[PDB]
């Protein structure tokens, strides 16, 4: 029977993973640093090193922003420094595409995976001076007229699903085939939004936005990988299922929302969706659930497995990340039982809006597994 | 002789639990919503759905409170919106009671099980606008004279011990049996305490309390259960030990405290106590340990397993929920090694007070397992 | 080869550990309490009880500090009340030394092991009055001229590695035992640093420091151990490897730093280093990474396994303890793969400074396993 072959192949994959993790040599190492002015260039193609099993990339981004307006200030948007990177794209040595998503979606996934705001500093009552000492992720709440602010942001670009689950990792042992990590950074057009404009992709918004400009952006890419891979009789001990599976983040935009009607976003088939993020960009307005009747995941036979009002939806998210996502951002965890259908559209994500402004749209971000072939 | 029969029956139960969790698909859906004026009615009986394996109920409570006093305001008590529900009682299909406890004890257990204040929003230094966006559990610190405040509270009523441990869950396949979830809500008599009165059960206290009233109370009950239970050769694959065990929360009151003398609350026998909460209601005064010499758990043979000063007792609790329970509330975790005696009164919970005001009492809250037969 | 014997002995050690943890009687009880004036005495030798397997000691320290200066105030140092204990040393019944380290290093390890500032109270949006109720660890941020402040501090002195890993525990059944816990407390010379002086070891610093004095210090030592050890056919069931292993905390000082040059602190051999703490005492100045180029761990010729700038180094720490350590404190976790070297100097901890003041030094704190023989 073929079901036993599967059982055997998965047991062997798990065994190989455990052997690799036990015997391999975990390394994190810089591969590239660069400082630039986004007025000159904002898209960069980073070439990682071809060594061992690649697990992911830590992208450090710093920036200096000057407000040269005469009188008016500017204030952080909801996403703030998470919009320093507009887009990230990874291609493996076979030129197979993995993650392609926005900076803010990648950041929200980093938060979901950590269980708390990514790389944040928790506030406590400790008299010992713990706290925001090193400003790992940091941005001034406002930039006054004539002032210059310093920003720092970190993104984890995952290939492997986690430090102990190598599903999605990349074997980069061929010298000639090239990894490609594409970073598209913010610039003076995307980062600053005037009053009344849509702040989705911007870092600061306010009456002084027209006279704000980047002084510089700097990035440093660190590559996390496993060296000194174990070797056995038949050859390198490798988890074949893990290394032949893609773990990808992607996002898309959907429109056509109308008040009091279910707006359904179908899940594709053959993808194992681990998480879903839905941002209700209600025509440049981001509200704390007040413009939604309910959200749900639905099988299409009218059976809702979790049809909830917005506050109760947020309650489940508070159990995942110990806080709320920013206004208009809704998270759905399916990690223990991924959405997996055999026929396209057998499951959908549902938002029933109560208020729909002009140009309202739903930005969907997905976390999923899929096989190469 | 029969130790293997036990071992076998336990191995079968565990395996069946894993199969049920693996093959069934979890569902959470609304079962009842109602708005009312506590001046007319404050006791309600919710009728859950009889489907699959029932794990628990999420009770969302919203309320509007108006301070009609001319000049004086009111402020939250230590328990605040946790007293929106005064009492909860659950009857399973076979008319067996599970949880029967107060709202504040249920909330403190929800917190203990989460490892942090239930459904709270942690504060961090993140510049990304995480935080208290959705006001999942919320209540104004004060309600000024003439003002109206909005409250939201959530309670999880557990049947199953947790999402992965179905001990205590309820099989709702029986045709002739109605579950009963009984909820007693706060009213205009319990929710508001005058200056100098006992705030234990109240939501607000202050000089304006006599003229405070509910505008309205609303509740929504969600039921969490497992559907599509797996079927095997003999029939449904079910963990018989899990479904024949009761996971209950209960509360009691004890009086007779006198300064500098050990006040002992005996644990009953046949119950496997998982946690203990002791509230020192010192005649309407709730103090931060300054009225207690020490607390302990003690066996009949005179041995103290943890006789500690109140600060050190609170230190262990800080390792459990990352903060302190409100003033006068003391928590004891026995989940790894439940208090389980064969003879009533073999083990007791000890409080040695140093100050005892008139009408002092110890409100006990218990979390325990027990068998149906 | 006979390496099978190891396999068997370790499987037997883990089996004996599991049996002891299941059958034994966990107890935490007070062994000594004393109030003293540090002007008279600040060094104490605590004699624990000789019962069962000893896992560790919880040291509660309270203090009253008066600022007698006429006009000036004092403010907490970065380490603050963690310097109430200057040094702690444990000797087992065989007079073998286990932990020998400073108070601040012990506290930082307690924090690393908890995953958050040790015994801290997290801040949340909860309206229920959770929070800093009991002041488990507490110290006023400043003490005004003429004012008296009250301090409370807790240290966990570990013998066993954790509550479930008895590696490092001590068997205390032999009479004529020399079990000794030595505590060297702060006094009126170490606790108070003048402006411009080195605040490393002090609790308060400021222009009023010269006139600050302890009114009193009090300590209470609790001993955590296992009673009622199980007895088998051959005799007492004991994990021989666990009880013959030392789990120690130690610290040392290192000097000879020069700008832009790698300063390497070699790891000794035969020690299994679990964690490393490095404090850059830059001549009494403690900076948030701005005086360091990068930190790293490095092999003889296998290069750097994690060569990172200070902010990225701090990012990894934020994933461990949900915040930053105080200024100048850098943490490195090696718990899953301890640094174990066949030959001395095979591995080293590296700091490359960019600014080195006079009398700069690197205070190293280590967590490690080692065998008795
Ligand atoms: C898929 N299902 C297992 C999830 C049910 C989790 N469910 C829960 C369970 C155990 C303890 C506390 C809670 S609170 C809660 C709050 C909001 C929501 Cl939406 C659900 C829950
Ligand atoms: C009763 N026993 C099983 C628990 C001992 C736990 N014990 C402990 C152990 C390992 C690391 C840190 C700590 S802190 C602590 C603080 C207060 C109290 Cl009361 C106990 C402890
Ligand atoms: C420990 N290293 C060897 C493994 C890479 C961990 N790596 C990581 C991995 C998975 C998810 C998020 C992160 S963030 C991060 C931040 C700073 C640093 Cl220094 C590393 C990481
Ligand atoms: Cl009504
Ligand atoms: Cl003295
Ligand atoms: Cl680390
Ligand atoms: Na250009
Ligand atoms: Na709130
Ligand atoms: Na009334
Ligand atoms: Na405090
Ligand atoms: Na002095």
């Amino acid at each position: 029977q073929a079901a036993l072959r599967n059982q055997q192949a998965m047991a062997a994959n798990l065994q190989a993973r455990q052997i690799v993790l036990q015997q391999s040599y975990p390394v994190i190492q810089q591969v590239e640093t660069q400082t630039f002015d986004p007025a000159n260039r904002s898209v960069f193609d980073v070439t990682p090193a071809n060594v061992g099993i690649v697990k992911g990339f830590l992208v450090k981004v710093t920036a200096a922003i000057t407000n040269n307006h005469a009188t008016e200030a500017v204030a952080l948007t909801d996403f703030g420094p998470a919009n320093l990177v507009q887009r990230v794209i990874y291609y493996d040595p076979d030129n197979q595409r993995h993650t392609e998503t926005s900076g803010w979606h990648l950041h929200f996934v980093n938060t979901a995976k950590q269980g708390a705001p990514f790389l944040s500093s928790m506030v406590t009552d400790s008299p010992i001076k713990y706290g925001d000492v090193m400003n790992v992720i940091d941005a001034p709440a406002t930039i006054a007229a004539g002032a210059t602010g310093e920003l720092t942001m970190y993104y984890w670009v995952p290939l492997a699903y986690s430090e102990t689950d190598l599903t999605g990792a990349v074997l980069a042992n061929v010298p000639q085939s090239k990894q490609r990590l594409k970073l598209e950074f913010a610039n003076n057009n995307t980062a600053f939004a005037a009053v009344g404009a849509n702040p989705l992709e911007a870092i600061y918004q306010g009456a002084g936005a027209a006279d704000c400009e980047f002084e510089e952006i700097s990035y440093t890419v660190y590559q996390s990988y496993l060296d000194q891979l174990p070797v056995g009789q038949n050859g390198y001990i490798l988890p074949l299922i893990d290394l032949s599976t893609l773990y990808n983040l992607e996002n898309s935009a959907q429109a056509g929302l109308t008040p009091n009607v279910d707006f359904v976003v179908q899940y594709a088939n053959l993808y194992r969706y681990l998480s879903t993020i839905a941002v209700f960009d209600n025509g440049g307005s981001f509200n704390a659930g007040t413009d939604i009747n309910y959200l749900s995941q639905r099988t299409a036979n009218f059976s809702d497995t979790r049809k909830l009002d917005p506050k109760t939806w947020a309650a489940q998210t508070r159990r995942r990340i110990a806080t709320d996502f920013p206004k208009g951002v809704y998270y759905c965890d399916n990690r223990d039982k991924p959405i997996y259908t055999l026929q396209y559209g057998n499951v959908g994500f549902v938002v029933n809006p109560k208020t729909v402004n002009q140009n309202a749209r739903l930005l969907m971000g997905y976390e999923y597994f899929t096989s190469r072939t």
